[PDB]
């Protein structure tokens, strides 16, 4: 679990969104595993607007943060799960690191701010859903 709070928005993994997120829906994209809902309280986070390929992410299954080198946002094949059929997930960035299903929502940050959230994993890999292209989050 985990979310990004920026301005009047809350960003979560689409497969983990609550009834409240869907009742206050702003935007969702099943192909990115992202959903954005509106909030009344002002958000605590800043979004990175950069091309960084190194950063640090929170791994809840280890209660630790890990430094990672990650690929550029791209279309990657993701195996079927209880939440989606087998499909290509877009705007996904891969890195070597520990991740288990419950780790989705952990934030990945660089020196400029929030880069994305954990969305995929297994086999010593961790995938992050990028949010840096969502410029409207800042307004
Ligand atoms: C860290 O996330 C992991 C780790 C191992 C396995 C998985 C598998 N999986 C893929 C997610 C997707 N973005 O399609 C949906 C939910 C899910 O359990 C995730
Ligand atoms: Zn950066």
């Amino acid at each position: 679990s985990g979310a990004i709070y920026v301005g009047n928005y809350r960003v979560v993994n689409r497969h983990l969104a609550t009834h409240n997120d869907w009742a206050n829906l702003v935007w969702e994209d099943s192909s990115r595993d992202l959903l954005v809902s509106s909030t009344t309280a002002q958000g605590c986070d800043t979004i990175a607007r950069c091309d960084c390929q190194t950063g640090v992410y929170y791994c809840s299954s280890r209660r630790k943060h890990y430094p990672v080198s990650f690929s550029k946002p791209s279309l990657i094949f993701v195996e079927a799960s209880e939440y989606y059929p087998a499909r290509y997930q877009s705007h996904l960035m891969l890195a070597v690191g520990h991740s288990e299903p419950g780790d989705c929502g952990g934030i990945l940050r660089c020196q400029h701010g929030v880069v994305g959230i954990v969305s995929t994993g297994g086999n010593g890999l961790v995938g992050f859903a990028d949010v840096r292209d969502l410029l409207w989050l800042d307004e």
